[PDB]
């Protein structure tokens, strides 16, 4: 299982997906990491009626777990219903900063659940997060386009 | 009419006009936008009499809509006396920023009036400002010579 | 000796130990000087039970003093049990920051002691801290995960 | 005049005196200038006694007036023993930020004279003081070392 999920976070790593700035798009945010000073710029589309996310465009510098975990993120959130993104957001979040005490369901989270025993080293669980709270943050500012 | 607009935008994006920064010039500012890290330098020259805006020239990061904006800025206020290169920007800064209730006028703003749309998306109208307030502030520090 | 301590340093400068970022690792930290602009990115590893040092990998930019004194800490503190890299760290820190009071102790530090002269000089101690500081650092937020 | 003064500062942008980042250094400085964006990093060298420079180094980007007043900075100062420099940095700084109260003496100051007609462009004067103020923090830091 440990293995396992190593061999999803090198797949991803070496095989990004969506990875790249792209238009068009309602709102981009740029996070920089205060700790270990690796930066996520993310953009985020949502279709013509504002309910679903139908793209996740990024670029920047991280380790390869941060790297791998922003693929995974867009993975599982383009083509959803907005509230299914942010639902499996949170569920993501739980699990990470859970300090292991909260699995993660695959059902839910994919590939994402990889990134359980991230939550067992604390000076990691932000380079699980950083592409991850890009994503929440960007989504609720294209969202204001349609409240 | 969203078509045309549309057009308008790639125009300044692929031909953009005043590119790249030149001497002279009476001030240099370089504004950061705290919230999706894009940047622009920008510079603006005056007549000798100080009431004329000679040349505006810039370079940064940004999105296609804010480079788009950046050349139609440069092509409606250079030339032009600073009292009107002011009101030139007043008005685009209404009508981005009135939420789509400010139509604005193409006698007075051109080819800026392409950005009305932008209006309508509020993560987006950082965009089509980036340009045009860091000209309004490069103009009025280059203006404190003739005072 | 003057002469030695010089030929240590680029020894070092030259022929860097551990130099370039690598995985895996416990933590990571970005320190920058707030005076002369420099930086450097360093990495812990720590082992499966979280009491040696296992690697320590770096990047960044410095003068030829920073840059020895990251390649010098690599080699003293890496395979070292947690508490002897503090001890190490410690007695370096005394050494560089005593004003010259604190002669350093080659069988402690090694190489370190090539840094002695640096601490009669005020505002080069900052030159042979950054990589030592950004490793007690980052082992620290490593360490956590073993709490 | 006003020609000459064209052709000394164009002769230091296109000739810089001293630029280049070398060792040895007592200290180094970043100073980043918050209006304009442009930045220097500055090297002060000291001899053996203190009591003169021996060295100015320096590196960034900057518009042609603070490069060129960079390399006058370096030209004035260099071989000059640190109260003399001090007089000089003063002797510059006052003249550029007098609003065109102030000449300038070519005796004291060489080519910096030609630096005279920016103190009439208010935000023209950052460009002129940067390398001179990096200068006189640097020469500070650098003489703590013999205080
Ligand atoms: S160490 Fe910076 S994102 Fe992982
Ligand atoms: S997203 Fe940064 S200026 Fe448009
Ligand atoms: S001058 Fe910056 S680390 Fe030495
Ligand atoms: S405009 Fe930046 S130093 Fe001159």
């Amino acid at each position: 299982l440990e293995q396992i999920y190593q061999d999803v976070i090198l797949d991803h790593y070496k095989h990004p997906q969506h990875r790249g700035l792209r238009e068009p798009f309602g709102a981009q945010v740029y996070h920089v990491n205060p700790i270990c000073g690796d930066e996520v710029t993310l953009r985020v589309a949502l279709s013509e009626d504002g309910t679903r996310v139908t793209d996740v465009s990024y670029d920047g510098q991280g380790c390869s777990i941060s790297q791998a975990a922003t693929s995974v993120l867009t993975e599982q959130v383009i083509g959803q219903r907005v509230p299914r993104a942010l639902n499996i957001v949170d569920a993501f979040t739980e699990m990470v900063s859970s300090r292991g005490t909260v699995p993660g369901d695959e059902d839910v989270l994919g590939d994402g659940v990889a990134f359980a025993g991230v939550a067992k080293y604390p000076a990691r669980v932000k380079c699980a997060l950083l592409g991850w709270m890009a994503f929440k943050d960007a989504l609720a500012q294209a969202s204001e386009a349609f409240e």
